[PDB]
């Protein structure tokens, strides 16, 4: 048996239900996990309507050479095939042979078990603590897939971050600055201007989305910065192309439910602006975020630790915007 | 001093040339006698055998380009042949046959030193507008701004592939980077640029899908080298594509509609598939969903302008024959009243050439 809280009826945050469930059992090139933390992103409060974590390795599977016992391990949040057309280009985010996704075709963290198969694993350090590590995938993860893989920053450029508060930001924020790049965050509020300063942030623009275009030109001396981290969901759009110096690129990243954005193709087309989607993260991906965390060079900014059964409690904190961070949850021993 | 005895450089004097005094309609433009320019350093006089009529100089015109200044000569697709030049000219002497790109580049700035002419801003002077256009039997242009006209290129076609192949040069391959083996979505497929795309793709090893608005522009564009033709508005086409491609959709895209086309073109796009975006014939807004760009990781390149060796390639490709150039009419050069009347009302299908008189 084994203690896990399911949710069978999409609608309110009270409907988490604690259910009592089996333990599952791996299969050939599967391992079976203890769960000894997992993270809520808003993204599960979008699939609690109809439209992260990590433990110890207990018991390995067949074909499944690289890990043993006690091993630690995180999770992606997308599965992916090995070998496909798009695998082996390194678009490992788009593959359609394997498209499992953690929490819905596979059972989710929720639980004080999971099976994993290997491919879906970064190792974890031995000096992360379990909070901490559990929130690294949907933060730092992605900040190395938006900007190191697909953005490409290198060092000697400048790059703005819309919505630099939040997960996603605050790890794009040191990211880009430990790769040699000055830091321009965009914030709609002045209590967050502090965190994204302590993080690395060159400049801090305090703006509700749409007058922030002439700061950050007069903070580049005119020039306008060479990469832009698109953190939808901040009505910026139109002011974040207006930033961008000429062949400058946008990486859009964020929840599907965010309305659509105002785009004026002349702004593209005469600057010749790069729009380049970033989605998943890959198992070396998260190998390297999980290492950054441990380096030192990304930090992890973790809330509250809630326990499990209070799943319910945690998505209702989350869906109020009544909090600052990341929250975890903790399932019993 | 200087003194010579030049009979060609002495009888160097008057011209003929379309003027603009006053911007407004199109019959504010005049044939008038002006002086001849004379070209500096680093500069080519032309003998102007044609010019192109592009719907830009209708813009200018009107007074709606803020740096252009009249009395004023439009024009910035000119094709005539060097009879003069000006000292530290290496690459250029007398009876070389050129073809004026729109806009200037320094060549100097990290821009244009990468290959990004287009977005140079040290020196954006465009023909027609701050230096003298083609509107006339001569003009002066720096080296930097001329490609070569093959000698098997007639002037009439030459004067329109900047501004249709030569931003399908720029498009397809420069910033599309289309490979051999690829889908191609092209939209405004029966326009200049769209007709030069085609060939290009086609010629490039890759499969056209163009999106016309005519619902009888299909033959052309069939034998323009487009293997599937879908007839639609631009709301409707999306899952006729996915269709003709098996539901895998395209892997680049050639925007030059722009709005009026774009939400579809998206939801027409593979995954990890690039949009070239080079047209906004509405002016109109986009509203973009980010959900479609980042599940599939779509990629929104923006092209402009043409650069130096982009038009050389360009007039070859037209001399070569793997992409024609489609002249409507040739029209003398004091009736260019009449091509702006033509080209607004949209009652020509088609380029159009002024042609100086001699
Ligand atoms: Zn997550
Ligand atoms: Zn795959
Ligand atoms: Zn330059
Ligand atoms: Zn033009």
């Amino acid at each position: 048996h084994m203690k896990a809280v399911v949710l069978r009826s999409f609608g309110e945050a009270g409907n988490l239900k604690m259910e009592t469930m089996p333990m599952p059992r791996p299969g050939r090139g599967e391992v079976l996990l203890r769960v000894h933390a997992c993270g809520v992103c808003y993204h599960d409060v979008i699939n609690r309507r109809g439209n992260e974590a990590a433990g110890e390795v207990i018991e390995v599977g067949p074909d499944t050479p690289g890990w043993k016992t006690g091993d630690r391990a995180a999770t992606l949040q997308r599965m992916s095939c090995g070998d496909c057309a798009l695998c082996r280009s390194g678009r490992n985010s788009l593959c359609k042979t394997d498209n499992r996704f953690f929490g819905e075709e596979l059972p989710g963290g929720y639980a004080q078990f999971m099976v994993a198969p290997v491919g879906g694993l970064g190792r974890v350090p031995a000096s992360l603590p379990w909070n901490e590590a559990a929130t690294v995938c949907c933060t730092t993860g992605t900040a190395v897939h938006t900007v190191r893989t697909r953005g490409k920053v290198r060092a000697g450029e400048t790059v703005l971050i819309t919505g630099a508060s939040g997960g996603v930001g605050l790890s794009s924020v040191q990211l880009a600055r430990l790769d040699g790049a000055r830091v321009i965050a965009v914030t709609s509020s002045e209590a967050k201007v502090q965190a994204l300063k302590e993080a690395g942030a060159d400049e801090v623009i305090v703006s509700r989305g749409l007058d922030f275009a002439s700061d950050v030109r007069k903070r580049t001396q005119g020039a306008g910065v060479d990469v832009a981290v698109e953190i939808v969901g901040s009505a910026t759009f139109d002011q974040t192309l207006k930033s961008m110096a000429p062949g400058g690129r946008v990486v859009v990243v964020g929840n599907l439910e965010s309305g659509m954005v105002q785009l004026n193709p002349g702004l593209v087309i005469v600057k010749e602006l790069e729009i380049l989607g970033a989605y998943a993260t890959t198992q070396a991906e998260l190998d390297e975020a999980l290492r950054l965390t441990a380096t030192g060079g990304v930090r992890q900014f973790v809330t509250d630790a809630v326990p499990l059964a209070e799943a319910a409690k945690a998505h209702f904190r989350l869906e109020n915007r009544e909090v600052a961070g990341r929250l975890v949850l903790v399932p019993p021993e």
